[PDB]
C-alpha cells in the first residue's frame, strides 16, 4: 500500500548492480557474495554473506560499514537480521548511524576534553539512546512508509581507541585474540529473557489477552493435569517447584519451546531489536511489541591494552552463522585459515569471512545443506564481518 | 497496629549460644560491646564457628539473628542462616525460627526425586519458594503478632554433597579455598537493583504517589534547571545521556545516594529480604514493600570437585563485617589465623569467627571504634559463621 523508505538491496559496499543482486537470491545455488578486493573497507574489514535456503524470498540480513564524523572520526560496523520482511533491516542499515552520530555529538566535547560519570558511560548512553531513537523513528514512519517487519541490531563503533559493541537481538560478536575467545555480546531470546518477560506479564496481565499464562511449565499443560501437582517456574525462580494446576495454568505458555527455538507468545524467537511495532499473535489482536525491547547491551574492548597480531579479529555475524557453528569452531576456522594468507594481503579477512560462511552454509546435494561431519548446514541468511584488530593498535 | 499485638517469639540471641537471659543482658552492652562466641561445651554441626557482637548504640537490641541446625527431609540437610534485622528484631527472630521449616517442607516435595530438569534446579526452586513462603507467613501472622520490622536473609544448606547459598539482602558469603576467594553471593542494594526498581516505577507510576520520579540524575535536580539539558539515566540505560528537565524530573529521585547511603524512596538501603510488609516512606502513605522482594539468588558450590583442607572455609557474615572488611582482608585474616590452631581443635573455627568479628569491630577510642590503620570500625551488629568445608568432603 505505502511506499518503501529505501529500495531493497544488499550492502552498498558490495557494489552490486541489480542483476548481480538477483543472481544472489538463488535458494539452490546460494552464491556466497564477498567484498571485491578492488573495494576496501575500513581496517580492510572482510565481509561475506549468502541467502537463506528458501524461508524468505529476499536475504533479510543487512549491513553497513563506514567512517562517521562526529562534530572526531568514528569507525562503524553494523548487522541487522531482519524477520517478517526486509523493511526494518534496510531502514536501520541506513539510518541508525545518523542516530549514533547525533547522540555522540551531544557528548563529543566531553570526550575530547554527585555521581561521577566516566566518559565511556557517556558513549554507552549515546549508543543506548541511539537504538531507542532508531525505533520511534521507525514507529512514527510506519504509517507513511512500508517498513516491513523487524530486525535485530548488532553494531560496533571504534571511538577514541575503544570498541563499543552494542547488541539488541540474537546476532553475536566475539573477539579471537591469540586463540582465546572473548565474547563481546549476549543474545536476547525468550530463553535468556524469560524472567523479564514473565514479570512483565505478571505486572500487566492484560498484555496476555486472557490467552496466555506467564508461568512456565516443563511441557504443555492440558486439562488432564488440572488439580494435580506439577513443576512450575515463575519470574522469581531460576529453579522449579510444585504447584497445583488451577485453571489459568491451562492457557498457552508465554514462553514455549526449548533453547534457540523458544518463542514468546507462540510468535517470535528473539526478544530485542527494532521494528515489529504492529506484530500480533497468530490470528489474534494481541500485540507482541510490549514484550520486546530496543535496548542494547553494550560491551567495551580497550584496544590500547593489547598489541594485536594480523590474526586477532573481531567476528560479527548473524545467527545464521552461530546456529550451526560454535564460538570454538569459528575460532578454529579463523586461526587455521588466516596463517595460510600473506599477513599484508588486504583480501585476507574477506577470504576468512568467506571461509566462515562456507563452513556454515555447506553443500546442497539430495539430503539438504550439509556442512562438516554431515551436520545440517544453516538455512538462514548468513552475514559475517571479520574485523582485524591490528588496525586498532594504539 | 502491630504495636498492640503480643510477640510471636520472645527476643533472644541465637538459641545455639545457650545464653541465659542474664547472659543476654550482659551481651547488649554498647560500650564494652562484648563479642559473644559459641561455648566449647556446645558444638555446632561441622564444628561450625560463630561469633557475634552488638552494634555500637544505633538500636537497643542486636538485630542480627542466626540459626544453625541439621534438618531432616522425610535425608539430612545442614542449615546455616543469617538474618540482618532492621527497624525492629521481630522479623529476624521469626525468620531465624521458621524459615527452616519452610525449607524442610519444600524439600520434602522433591526428596523422592533427589535420592532416586536437573536436580540442582529443584533444590534451587525449593529454596526460592521457601523464602517466598516465609514472607507471606510473616504477612499473615503480622495481624496476630508483633513481627516488627524486616530482615535480610542469607542461608546455606548442604544437601547431597552440594552447598546452596541463597541470599536475599546485603549479607555476603565467600569461600576461601587455599587462599583464593570464591564469591558465593551478591548483595541486593539500590545500586545493584537500580534498573529493576526504575522499571517497576515506570510500569506502575502509582507506586511513586506523585512524590518521586523513576529517572536517575547525577545530582539532585533543582527547579532552577527547568528547561536545561542534564544527564539522565533510565531503566534501560547503563550509561548516561542528555534530556531537557521537565517538571516531573523535579520530583524526588526513586534512587538517590551512593554506597551505603544509597536509598530507595529515601527509606531503605537494602532491597531484598523478609518482612517490612507495612513499611512506609518517611512521614507518608507510600508503601515500600512493592519494590522489595523476598526472592534469593542461589549459588551452588559442589563439595566433591575438590578435597578441602582444614582451612578451607565458607564465611557467612552480615554487612556489619563487609562494610569495613573487604573479601581480601577477610581472606588475609582467615589464612593468617587458622594455621595457628591445632587442626583437631573443635574450637578452631569459632576462634577464627571471633578474630573476624574483632578485626571488624575494633577498639574503643575517645573518637569511637577504630580498627587497623586508624580506619573507622564497624558500628553495626556483626555476626560471622566460619564453616569448615572439610566436613563436606566426598565419602
Ligand atoms: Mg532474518
Ligand atoms: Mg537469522
Ligand atoms: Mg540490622
Ligand atoms: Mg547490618
Amino acid at each position: 500500500d505505502l511506499p518503501l523508505r529505501f529500495p531493497y538491496g544488499r550492502p552498498e559496499f558490495l557494489g552490486l548492480s541489480q542483476d548481480e543482486v538477483e543472481a544472489s537470491a538463488d535458494h539452490i545455488a546460494r552464491p556466497i557474495l564477498i567484498l571485491k578486493e578492488t573495494r576496501r573497507l575500513p581496517w580492510a574489514t572482510g565481509y561475506a554473506e549468502v541467502i537463506n535456503a528458501g524461508k524468505s524470498t529476499h536475504n533479510e540480513d543487512q549491513a553497513s560499514c563506514e567512517v562517521l564524523t562526529v562534530k572526531v572520526s568514528c569507525h562503524y560496523w553494523s548487522l541487522f537480521d531482519g524477520h517478517a520482511g526486509s523493511g526494518a533491516a534496510v531502514v536501520a542499515s541506513r539510518l541508525l548511524q545518523h542516530h549514533i552520530t547525533e547522540q555522540l555529538q551531544d557528548i563529543v566535547d566531553i570526550l575530547k576534553n554527585e555521581k561521577k560519570i566516566p566518559h565511556e558511560c557517556l558513549v554507552i548512553g549515546a549508543l543506548e539512546s541511539a537504538f531507542k531513537e532508531m525505533d520511534l523513528q521507525i514507529e512514527r514512519e510506519r504509517s507513511s512508509y512500508n517498513i516491513s517487519g523487524g530486525c535485530t541490531a548488532l553494531i560496533v563503533i571504534c571511538l577514541l581507541g575503544k570498541l563499543y559493541v552494542a547488541n539488541a537481538g540474537d546476532s553475536r560478536a566475539i573477539i579471537i585474540r591469540n586463540g582465546e575467545i572473548i565474547p563481546m555480546s549476549s543474545e536476547f531470546t525468550p530463553e535468556t529473557e524469560r524472567q523479564r518477560l514473565q514479570y512483565l506479564a505478571f505486572m500487566q496481565p492484560h498484555l496476555l489477552g486472557n490467552e496466555f499464562t506467564h508461568l512456565e511449565f516443563p511441557r504443555r499443560v492440558q486439562r488432564k493435569e488440572l488439580g494435580k501437582k506439577m513443576l512450575y517456574r515463575d519470574f522469581n525462580m531460576t529453579g522449579w517447584a510444585y504447584k497445583t494446576i488451577e485453571d489459568e495454568d491451562l492457557k498457552f505458555p508465554l514462553i514455549y519451546g526449548e533453547g534457540k527455538k523458544a518463542r514468546v507468545m507462540a510468535t517470535i524467537g528473539v526478544t530485542r531489536g527494532l521494528g515489529d511495532h504492529d506484530l500480533k499473535v497468530h490470528d489474534s489482536n494481541i500485540y507482541i511489541k510490549p514484550f520486546l525491547s530496543s535496548a542494547p547491551e553494550v560491551r567495551i574492548y580497550d584496544l590500547s591494552k593489547y598489541d594485536h597480531g594480523s590474526d586477532d579479529v573481531l567476528i560479527l555475524a548473524t545467527d545464521g552463522l552461530w546456529d550451526v557453528l560454535s564460538n570454538e569452531e569459528v575460532a578454529e576456522a579463523i586461526t587455521q585459515f588466516l596463517p595460510n594468507c600473506d599477513p599484508d594481503d588486504p583480501h585476507r579477512y574477506t577470504l576468512a569471512a568467506q571461509d566462515l560462511v562456507m563452513r556454515a552454509r555447506g553443500v546442497l546435494k539430495d539430503r539438504g545443506w550439509r556442512i562438516s561431519n554431515d551436520r545440517l548446514g544453516s538455512g538462514d541468511d548468513i552475514s559475517v564481518y571479520v574485523i582485524p584488530l591490528i588496525h586498532g593498535n594504539k
